[PDB]
């Protein structure tokens, strides 16, 4: 099992909690640094760019197939931060969270 294909298995475990470089490197004992290049490498992208992807394509159904509250349901999505969850709903959809939720629900 490489080691990329175990973080990314974790990734689908874990993604509502707290999660970096830092906490996987810890989890795994395994140097944070070469762990980014490691994902980087083989995934074309940066670790944080991948799981802001995953996260949003979660809340993004959540969004749609309930009624639950916005903060709540970024919270179950692994977002503590509102502006930056703000953000990254935008950047991987194209919309706003509460547009996308109107344009779709």
């Amino acid at each position: 099992s490489p080691i990329i294909q175990n973080v990314l298995s974790y990734i689908t475990e874990h993604f509502s909690e707290g999660m970096s470089l830092k906490t996987l490197g810890n989890d795994f004992h395994i140097n944070a640094v070469y762990l980014g290049q490691l994902f980087q490498k083989e995934m074309g992208e940066h670790f944080t760019d991948y799981l802001n992807r995953y996260r949003v394509n979660y809340a993004k159904e959540e969004l749609l197939q309930t009624k639950d509250n916005l903060t709540i349901i970024a919270g179950k999505s692994g977002y503590t931060d509102m502006a930056y969850f703000y953000r990254q709903f935008k950047k991987h959809t194209g919309e706003t969270p509460n547009r996308y939720r109107k344009i779709h629900q």
